[PDB]
Parts: structure tokens; sequence; C-alpha cells
DNA sequence: GAGGGTATTCGCCGCCTACCTCTCCTAGCCCGC
DNA sequence: GCGGGCTATGGCGGCGAATACCCTC
RNA sequence: CGGAGAGGUA
């Protein structure tokens, strides 16, 4: 269509190649197994590197040397025949090898299921035999002629049997004569009875051999007759001698072959329409396993029938050769060439082909020719796919060779190593250190990495400033680092953003744009507030740097990816540039009020006026800096620049506001005034100790009420204040600080008494081993709890350890107990607790045995961590693949469908208790209906963001359930609409019209995978994997299918649960329920003669998703899946808004399984898209309707991803060979429309700034401004 | 012995990302100089 | 006689398809 | 700079 390519691509088609196509591609033939000569270091002729086939090896030159200049352009050499052109042509031209005998393609023969077996209706073993010269196949038979001659041939063979039996009977008459002769021979004298019986033994044993000769020789003819008369095509006869007898006796009436040519002949004499009709008949009728087999047979046959693609492409007559420059051969140090894997396989094929050609041409016995044809078949099979059948062809050192198939498959294959990832210029890498003087939009770049990243700009500016007359001098001056290159560089790098990236890039914020400022050293200086977003630390971490060049890239960096614009987590909406650790400690210390502090406010004592009332924060600062006042002391100041609180302002100023400049009296500490002076001017006074939660709330309110620049400035000021006041807080560690509980020994002795009593009871046989272990474990768990409580009580409130823990800076009190009080129980390598337990804290010093038994759990955790980091990436990749085509396309579909959120179910006694999990179920949603309470007016109008004010008003009105718009019910044909999706968590406003929400959902779900521990019912990452894969859970618990009472029965290893419906139509029953599983408690535990709902889960465990869909429909399975995934993630304290899971689930319920084909062409049991199914049914019903029938189906993410309409997106995900071989048979065309496909073909992705409405915007100066010029 | 219904076993597919340093790629034997 | 080139029984889970064992006609 | 193996950092 477009030869090389050149853009304006419209479709990419794939299909089988016939011998004609393969011979048209080739520019020549390879018929000599010679690669390159050593003396002249030139390719040979008619080899794998010939310059007369693949192209010249030197630009505008000939192997002849006749023409070696551009003037001789386009002329084919008259001496050597090599065309004169550029050397790059060797990357394009291909050659072919003309096989002496037909060869089958291994993909369509060995790949399970065998696509030749279904096509020809032959078992895989029959193909294995016929193709590898071990059996004979009847390619043809003559029926009418042989039927006519059957009557005569019957009599002919009857006469021939007459000859056999009559010769036998005459020879037996001779045997009888010899028998009488022997009788007389031993009767002429006195012989022995054993002698007579011996002559009879010999003679009559050879007469029994006469009878057995009749038997065997005539059964030979009977077998010949039976085989010949009933023989039909596609019959395999072993014992070549039998076939030789058949052909010799009946040369005509049939034709038998052996090898790939036999299969080629069979395919040639094979009509497709008749077979398709026969299979359709067997499908419409018959039933049974025959119908199931006919379904697959018809799949393949209709695939080969619908298109103009003959099935004769499976048998090869020519073999294409890849261009040489894509399979080059290099030389090790010294000049010794090491062969590539492809070259060796090509050489083997060529050798075998030539030797077989010689053997056939010179004439030879059939055995030798057949053996050589088999050895050529094997070599050609190994070329395409080495190791599929038989032992892999191994090279030096016993390692299998890399075939042509290996180039396309695996993590090191073409796709996932070269098309989905690249090596890019204008990038570097170095270690990262903390720069506390930077700003959120700034980074520090060494003054030796910038000089290399920004080289061309520096050269341009040097030439412009007349520092270098030309480009070469500027280049060399840059390479020599003259003192002025730095002066020009500082100007060059100004206002040019830089992209920094840390691996692994779990989520979106792993790449952010900053502004470069040159620093001293060789490390990168990273602002402390982006570490959580990058998940970076300063113990040896490294990062990469990228530089966008073009104007669009710079605009994207400056607006989309700038760090100061990305403060909130896209997954949940919580801030990520919040202070942490040292900043939290400093602010927490600053905004504290310690009673009885220096300079504290004192009421009037009756002799002197009040002490501690100041007339301005300036005077308070003066007093503090004079040592008379403490920053953490309660004072009464007179504030005129801080806006008063809500209550104080309401009761003091009222009116409209405080109108900056007014004065009011505050009773607070100096530190809190200092802190509130950091917040925006209009923010009401905050008078509280700044726990991490309080700071988080302040930052979130700022984000949701103010512009983002205000938030950035506020966080920077808080950073400065915290880093200043952490140094003065006085937090250090010494063994004097690590206090020990005062009465640890008493508690340990008290519980050791109980342990001893349990041990003595065990000794007296009162309990077994497990009971003793359980009792000891409970005793020691209680002991550890008491020790921890005592330790918590003992510590003062200003201890550095307790201050750091309770400040929210980092850590938890379990570590404090381990350090000071006691470590307690430790786990065996199995996972069970050691009943000892460990009894010394790390302050005292564990003994040798305690340390050794601690090492077990110490190592098991690291091993599990490695396993989990391995497990999570696969799930993330699968999620990204399944839902990569979900993009916001419309502003509003104006539908009315919606879902209902629990939204604070009412209390029994009467009260509105808020549902704990409401932030991830109601916020950032738009109402699909109006909210009316107690016949009142609408509280919230349809189409409202439903934020904090809205939810608070709804709760105040007294309504528990509301209907909201969701992606599960969007009515857009392709993609979701903005209103159904709702608010964008990162931006805080309605999502844009080019938002790729599928990838955001995938990264949000997969990023907190390592945190989610991998801990017989699955309860972690395996549980998530089986939920998203829609597999049978494990502890599958039956679910009712019709409401009714149950006659519960009790038995060992089985429980009979019968569904007695209220209607009484029929009773379902399950008797295989093992006694190990419990009975679920619904409404009291499940009991005999108890009515149950339709979807109630009788037993305990996990329900299978495929049955709830059958019983309760799609909505119920959707809510079930969302609830299960949310439960799994909440168990580990991770918050993910339900819209991401809703996107993922929506991508899993998108098809319908077909039942009745009707006038429609859908085959029974196939998975068909719902939109296409409905469209086809509606089209058909117009004209004498015979609509097809379908049912909802649930698919896993892997199947849903491999059932794509693009054969290029599925081949880059998994199972490249199977996808390619099926697509080639179905002759699928790829309409390139998607993120992955456009990335692969190097075209703008259809999302974000690549949509038509954005990429095709027009700009011009205004008329007024144009005139003002 | 073929049919239809169960079990049973074997083969294939999958198993995170980025970066740094260091050592080695046949053996036999037959022909040629 | 030595060098160079040519040839010749420590993964594991899921899943499906190719095939053991038993009642029926 | 193509392959195989060994060790290591986040
Ligand atoms: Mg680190
Ligand atoms: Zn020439
Ligand atoms: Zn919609």
């Amino acid at each position: 269509g477009a030869m090389l390519d050149v853009n304006f691509f419209d479709e990419l088609r794939i299909g089988l190649a016939t011998a004609e196509d393969i011979r048209q591609w080739s520019y020549g033939e390879v018929k000599k197994p010679e690669t390159i000569n050593y003396r002249t270091l030139k390719p040979e002729k008619d080899g794998l590197f010939c310059e007369k086939i693949f192209g010249p090896t030197r630009d505008w030159e000939c192997y002849c040397g006749k023409y070696k200049r551009v003037r001789f352009k386009g002329i084919i050499c008259e001496r050597c025949g090599v065309e004169v052109t550029r050397a790059k042509v060797r990357r394009e031209r291909m050659g072919h090898i003309e096989l002496a005998a037909p060869v089958t393609h291994i993909w369509y023969f060995k790949g399970v299921p065998s696509r030749l077996g279904y096509l020809l209706d032959l078992a895989p073993k029959d193909l294995e035999k016929i193709i590898y010269f071990a059996a004979y196949v009847i390619t043809s038979v003559d029926e009418e002629m042989r039927h006519n001659e059957l009557s005569t041939l019957e009599a002919e063979m009857a006469v021939e049997r007459k000859a056999v039996e009559d010769q036998r009977d005459g020879e037996l008459e001779a045997r009888a004569q010899k028998l009488e002769a022997d009788l007389a021979e031993l009767e002429a004298e006195g012989a022995k009875a054993d002698a007579r019986r011996k002559v009879r033994d010999g003679g009559e044993r050879e007469m029994r051999q006469i009878r057995d000769r009749a038997q065997r020789e005539l059964d030979r003819l009977e077998d010949i007759w039976s085989t010949f008369t009933k023989l039909a095509p596609k019959q395999l006869i072993v014992d070549e001698n039998l076939y030789r007898e058949l052909v010799d006796r009946y040369g005509e009436y049939f034709t038998g072959a052996m090898g790939a040519e036999s299969i080629q002949k069979l395919i040639e004499n094979f009509d497709i329409d008749a077979e398709a009709e026969s299979l359709r008949d067997v499908i419409r009728n018959g039933k049974g396993q025959k119908k199931l087999r006919a379904l697959k047979r018809l799949k393949v046959v209709a695939a080969f029938q619908q298109s103009g693609n003959s099935p004769m492409g499976m048998v090869l007559d020519a073999v294409p050769v890849i261009p040489p420059e894509l399979r080059p051969m290099v030389q090790l140090d010294g000049g010794r060439f090491a062969t590539s894997d492809l070259n060796d396989l090509y050489r083997r094929v060529i050798n075998r082909n030539n030797r077989l050609k010689r053997l056939i041409d010179l004439g030879a016995p059939e055995i030798i020719v057949n053996n050589e044809k088999r050895m050529l078949q094997e070599s050609v099979d190994a070329l395409f796919d080495n190791g599929r059948r038989g032992r892999p062809v191994t090279g030096p050192g016993n390692r299998p060779l890399k075939s042509l198939s290996d180039l396309l498959k695996g993590k090191q294959g073409r796709f996932r190593q070269n098309l989905l990832g690249k090596r890019v210029d204008y990038s570097g890498r170095s270690v990262i250190v903390v720069g506390p003087q930077l700003k959120l939009h700034q980074c520090g770049l060494p003054k030796l990495m910038a000089l290399e990243l920004f080289k061309p700009f520096v050269m341009k500016r040097l030439v412009d400033l007349n520092h270098a007359q030309n480009i070469k001098s500027a280049k060399r001056m840059v390479e020599r680092q003259r003192p002025q290159v730095w002066d020009v560089l500082e100007e060059v790098i100004a206002e040019h953003p830089v992209l920094l990236n840390r691996a692994p890039t779990l989520h979106r914020l792993g790449i952010q744009a900053f502004e470069p400022m040159l620093v001293e050293g060789k490390a990168i200086q990273l602002h402390p507030l982006v570490c959580e977003a990058f998940n970076a630390d300063f113990d040896g971490d490294q990062m990469a740097v990228h530089l966008p060049l073009s104007a669009e890239a710079q605009a994207e960096a400056r607006i989309l990816m700038l760090s100061s614009n990305n403060i909130l987590s896209p997954a949940s909406g919580r801030p990520l540039a919040m202070p942490r650790l040292d900043m939290v400690t400093g602010l927490y210390y600053l905004t504290t009020e310690v009673p009885g502090d220096t300079g504290e406010y004192q009421p009037a004592s009756g002799d002197h006026p009040e002490t501690g009332v100041y007339s301005s924060p300036a005077e308070a600062i003066m007093a503090a800096d004079r040592g008379v006042l403490s920053v953490r002391a309660k004072i009464k100041v007179r504030l005129t620049q801080l806006r008063p609180p809500v209550e104080i302002e309401a009761e003091l100023f009222g009116h409209s506001g405080w109108q900056p400049g007014d004065a009011w009296m505050a009773e607070t500490t100096l530190g809190r005034v200092m802190f509130n002076e950091l917040l925006p001017l209009g923010y009401p006074f905050v008078n509280k100790q700044m726990h991490k939660k309080v700071q988080a709330a302040i930052i979130n309110d700022l984000a949701e009420r103010y512009p983002m620049i205000v938030v950035a400035q506020t966080v920077d000021k808080l950073k400065d204040a915290g880093f200043y006041w952490a140094t003065r807080s006085g937090v250090t560690v010494s063994m004097a600080d690590v206090l020990v509980p005062p009465r640890k020994k008493e508690i340990l002795d008290h519980y050791e008494e109980r342990a001893d009593k349990v041990e003595k009871q065990f000794q007296r046989g009162a309990l077994n081993h497990d009971e003793r272990n359980e009792a000891l474990v409970e005793i020691w768990k209680e002991a550890t709890d008491e020790v921890g409580q005592a330790l918590r009580e003992h510590y003062p409130d200003d201890n550095p350890i307790i201050t750091i823990v309770d400040s929210g800076a980092t850590g938890n009190f379990t570590q404090t107990r381990t350090l000071a009080g006691m470590k307690g129980l430790v786990t065996n390598p199995k996972g069970e607790f050691i009943p000892r337990p460990v009894k010394s804290s790390f302050r005292e010093g564990l003994t040798v045995l305690e340390y050794f038994i601690n090492t077990h759990g110490a190592r098991k955790g690291l091993a599990d961590t490695a396993l989990r980091t391995a497990d999570s990436g696969y799930l993330t990749r699968r999620l990204v693949d399944v839902s990569q085509d979900v993009i916001v396309r419309e502003h509003d579909c104006q539908t009315e469908r919606g879902i209902v959120v629990e939204l604070a179910e009412r209390a029994p006694d009467g009260t509105l208790i808020r549902d704990p999990y409401i932030e991830t179920s109601a916020y950032a949603r738009t109402l699909g209906t109006d909210a009316v309470d107690e016949a009142g007016n609408v509280i919230v109008e349809r189409g409202q963001d439903l934020g904090d004010p809205e939810i608070d008003a709804l709760l105040a009105a007294g309504i528990t359930q509301v209907k909201v718009r969701s992606v599960l019910t969007c009515a857009t044909s392709t993609g979701v609409c903005a209103t159904c999706y709702g608010r964008s968590m990162a931006t805080g406003k309605l999502v844009d019209i080019g938002e790729a929400v599928g990838i955001v959902a995938a990264q949000s779900i997969g990023e907190p995978g390592t945190q989610l521990t991998m801990r017989d019912i699955t309860g972690g990452l395996p549980r998530v994997q089986e939920l998203f894969e829609a597999r049978v859970p494990r502890g599958k618990a039956p679910i009712a299918d019709v409401t009714g009472r149950v006659r519960l029965e009790d038995g060992e290893r089985f429980y009979k649960i019968t569904i007695v419906p209220d209607d009484g139509g029929e009773e379902v029953v399950y008797d295989k329920i093992s006694k190990r599983q419990r009975l679920r408690v619904f409404k009291r535990v499940l009991s005999d003669g108890d009515h149950v709902e339709v979807g109630q889960q009788l037993m305990e465990g996990s329900a299978d998703p495929h049955e709830v869909l059958r019983v309760q429909g799609p909505r119920e399975v959707q809510i079930h899946l969302v609830r299960e995934v949310q439960e799994v993630y909440r168990a580990q304290g991770v918050s993910i808004h339900d819209k991401h899971i809703e996107v993922i689930v929506r991508q899993m319920l998108r098809r319908v399984t077909i039942i009745d084909s009707g006038s429609t062409e859908f085959l029974p049991g196939s998975l068909i898209d719902r939109a296409e199914f409905e469209a086809e049914n509606r089209r058909v019903v117009a004209e004498g309707g015979e609509p097809a029938a379908g049912r909802p189906v649930l698919m896993g993410i892997t199947k849903a991803s491999l059932a794509t309409d693009s054969w290029l997106s599925a081949a880059s995900f998994q199972e490249t060979t199977r996808v390619l071989t099926d697509a080639a048979i179905n002759c699928r065309s790829d309409k390139l429309n998607g993120l992955k496909e456009n990335v692969i073909i190097g075209k703008l992705i259809p999302a974000g700034t690549g949509i038509n409405r954005y990429r095709n915007i027009a700009v011009q100066p205004t008329e007024e401004a144009r005139a003002a010029a």
C-alpha cells in the first residue's frame, strides 16, 4: 500500500504468504553455505551475504571495482552484476532458498491446537507420522471404476484363493503319502511307539505348518482384499511391506504418498464449502461431544473460507532470508568471527537442501531420499522455531540457538525491549542529596552535567556573542571549559525546565518538572518536599534527568508536569508536598503551650497590674530575644494583622469582617502567632498544636479554597519554619533517654508462674502439645501487653523518643516497646510462634539463642518482600493492558442511569451515624437525581460535585441514600463522559475531555502493592489477583438461587443443604459441602428449616463471581467485585477512590456469550461485543427478523486483553506466537487507534494534548492589539 | 467393539525497574606447506 | 611435523487438550 | 559493544 511507509498510515494488515509472495520479495537466491571469506574479508557469491542480492557493502562501489564513484549511479555492473547504490540497502533486501522438497510450517502443525489437524481432520500423531516419513496416507481412491470392477475382482481373487488352497491340499496329499511312508519305514522292523509318535510329531507338525500356511498366507490375501475394497482417502497404513503388497497387486485404483507433499496433495484435493456446510449441519443437529469438536473445526474452516486465503500457505516451497545487516557477524579481539545463531541455522538448511538435491538428481534408493527429506524438514522446523519439537539444536557449550521466533517473544524480544521503550539522548544520572534552600519548583544541577546536557545552546550563544567565529571553535571551547562558557551557560539554562525521574516509576508523580540552578559538586540537589512523591531517600539513591527540546515539550513541562502544580495525590486527593519528619517535629514543638513557662501571663495579684500582656508581636519578640519570655508560654497579645477566629470575629466585629488594620486581643503563645503569620493573610487564626493530622487538614483546606501558588508558598514557609525550629527543640538519643519500666521483673515473674503451671498441667497429661502451645502463647501475649502498658505510662511527655512518635513524625510505639520494654513472641520458619518467648529488649542485649531464633522471622520477611515486589509488577502491567482504552470523550451523555451509595445508614435507636468509608464512595461524584427529604424541597440539585458542604447538608436534611453518576452506567459508545466520571482527584475540578483515566486507575490500584502484604482463604495480593482474574476463588461457598427454607442435614465430610422454594417448583441441593467449612451467620447461624434470600451465601468463604452474575445480574457482580477489592485494600490501610476500581470492573463486563446464531453469523458459544451484537440484531430484525440470542459473560483481565481487535497490541502483551498465527489465518486488519499502537508506530497518542480539538487550535493577535502595533 | 461419561497426565504460559564492575565463547581430524 | 579449515532427573499454579478406566448397547 | 556467566547498589 505504501511500500516503505511514510505517514498517512490507515491500516496494518497481516496474512499468510504464498510461495509467489516469497519469491517476489526476494532479490535473489541463496544456494551456497558460505558466509564470508577470511583472506579477502569479503562476502562470497550466492551465500548469505552476497552483494549481488542484498546490496552493496560500500556506498557507490562494486565488488568488481569497475565503478567506484557517484557518477556511476543506477547502472548495474556489467562484470559482477552488482547494482550501484548506497550501502543502507542491505537493511531492506531479502533473499530466498528454493527448497528441493515441500516443507510444512511448524507453527500450523505443532502449535497446540494443531491447525492442520482440524483443517484436514487428522490427529496430531497422524501428522507427526506422515510428515516425518513413518506412515503412508491414501491421497486418492477411485470409487466408481473400482466399484464396477469389484464383481469381477471378487471372482478373480476367489480363483486365486482356489490356487492357494488347492496347492496346500495337494501338498498335504503328498504329506499323507510321506506319512504312510514313515509308518511303513518304522513298521518294516521293531520300532518304538515314541518313534512312531516322533515321525508323526515332525511330519504332522509340518502339516500343522501346512494348515498354518493356509491360515497365514490366505489371511494375507483376505487382508489385502478388505483393505483394498474399503480403502478411502485419509487412511494411514503402517508396515510399509503391506503398502508395497497393496500397490504391487493394485497399482491403480488409488494413489499413496508420504511426507509434506502428501499433505500438500490432500489440501489441493479439498473443497472448503462442502466441509463448512457439513460442520454447520453437525452443529445445528447431532449434539454431544461431536458438536463440541465441530465447533472448533468450523472455527478454523470458516476462518479459511470467509477470506480469499487458501490453506496452501502452510506447506512451503521457498524460505525467505532476512537481510544481512539485521543478522550481522562480528569478530572478537584479534579478528576471529563468531557466527550468529541465525546464520548457523540457515547454513544447516542450505547444506541439507543441497545434499538432498544431489541425492535425488543422481538417483538413489527410496530410504536415503526419505531420510534426507526428513532431515531437511527438521532443519527447516528448527530454523523457524528451535526446540518446539524434539531436542533443541544446540551450539557450542550445549546451549540452544536463538531462532527467528525468539526474536519476537519474551521480555527481551523486539516489542518489550525496543518498541515500548527506548534509549534517549539529552539525559544523565547522578546521586541525589538534599538541598534545603531550594524552592518547590527548583532543583540543583551540578555545573558539569548541565554543560553537557545544554551543549548546543551554549555553542549557539557563544557564536552569537562573538566569543567564537564559527561552530567548530565554539565546540572546542566548550570541550576545553574556558572561564566564559560558565557565564554564558548561566544565561542559557535560565527558564528552561528539566524532567527528573526515579526508578521504579510506580505512579504518575514519579516524573516531575523543575527549574535548574547550577550548584557546586557532582550530586543532584532535590527539594525535601518531593521525596514522598518520588519515594526517594538519601542513602545511595540515584535519579535520571531529561531535557525537553521543542516548544510543545517545554510548554508541557511548564504547565502539565511542573512540581508546584502537582501537590495532591491523583489516587486519593491527599496532599503529597506536606511536611514530614524534621519539619513536623519543629512545627509541633513550636506550636506548643507548656504550663508554668518563663514569662507566663499572670493575673493581677492585688498589688501589681497584669503581667504578660503585650502591645504587639514585635514587643513579644523583643522580650523573647531578651530571655524574659518563652516562645511556648501563654501570653496575651494585641493582634492587628491576623484575622480573628470565626466565633471571636462574629461576637466582636460582626458586620462583614475584620477589614485588615483593626485590632483584637488574643490569648495564645508566641509560637502560635509566629506560625499563623506563615499562613495566608485571610485565613482565620489557628490556635492549636500542629499534629501531622492538623497540618494535613490545613493544607487540604488551603488547596480546596485557594489557588495552588498560595499552597506552594505556604508549604515552603512551613518547611523553613520547621527546619529552623527542629534544631532548637532538643531531640537526641542516649541510653539515659531510653527509660525502662520500673516493675518489669515483677510482671515477668508473675506470668512465668502461669507458664510453669501450664507446663506442669501438660506434664500431668491434662492437655496435649497444641493446647499447651496455645495457652503459653496467650499467657505471653498478655505479658507483652502489660509490659507495653507499663512502659507507656512511665515515660514523661517531653522525652525525645515519645515526642517523635506522638508528633506524627515517624515510627510507632511497638518499636518503642521493643527497644525499651520487651520484644516478646517470635515466629518459626513455618509461621507459628515460638512459645519461649524472647524476653530481653534491644537496650539490655539479647542472648545468643534469642538472637538466633529472631533471625528466622528476620529473614523470612526479606524473602517475602522480594517475592512481593516480583508479584506486584505483573499485576500492574496486566491492569494497564486491560484498561488502556478508557478515555474521557464527551462532556455529558445526559443519561439517567446511576448507582446508590450507602451514605451513612441510620442507627437503630435513631441517629445519623456517618459511614466510615464515605470519602471513597460519595465524594467526587455527581448526582443523577434530586435529593428530597420529608416532602421538602430539593436539597441538592442534579449535577452537583457533592463535596463536603453538599454531604453535610444532605446528612442534616436526614437522607441516607442518594443516586450518583458512575462510569459503570455511562451511555457513551466509546469511552466515558466527564460528568459520569466526576471530579478529578489531582486537579480537584471536573475531569478534562482528554483525560486518560484508565492508566490513572491502573497506577492507583497497583502502586500500593508492596505495602499490601502477601499474607486457606487468600487475603492479600493473591486475593486481588484472583478477584481481577475472575477465577474460582478457592473456598468457594455455595449461594442460593431461589428464596426458600432449607432442610439442613448433619453428616461427616458432607452437609446436605436443600433449597425449598416458597413457590415449591423444584428443590436445588448441595450435599458435597465439607464439614471443615463453617456456616455463615446471616440475619443467627444457618439452621435447619430457615428461609433464606436469593443471593444469601449459605457457607463461609468467598463466592465465585460467575454465579452471582448468573443469579443476580451485572449490577450485583459489579458491587460485589468493588466491595471485595476495597475490603482487601482497606485491611492494609490504603485509601483508593472506588472510581478506579469501577473503571477496571467496567472493562471486565463488556461482552455477551452467544447461544443461537440465527440469520446472524455469530457462532454459538462465542464471545461478542455487546454493541456489535445489538447493532447486528437490530439490523437483522428489520428484514424478516431472526435475531441471535446472548447472555452476559464475565472475563478476566488477561482474556479481556487478549480478546482485543488489534493484533498488534495483543502480540506485545503475551503469547506472541499464538496471536500471530491466529491473526495470519484470520487475515485481520489493524485500524491503528490506541495508546500502545500509536506509541509503537511513532504517532501522537489520541489523548490529552493529542486530541483534535486541542492539537488543531488556531492563534492570532487581536485586531485592537494588531492596530496598537 | 463403538458410545458417552468420568478420570488422568502432559505440555505450555507466566513470574518488577534502573544502573555498576569483572572474566570467557568446541573438539577431532584431515589436508597443506 | 606443525598449522589451519571443515565437520559432528531441587519451581509452581492455571489451563486446555490429548488420552486411562467403567457402564450401556 | 554482540552473546554467556559471576558479583553488587537503590
Ligand atoms: Mg535508599
Ligand atoms: Zn561490477
Ligand atoms: Zn456518561
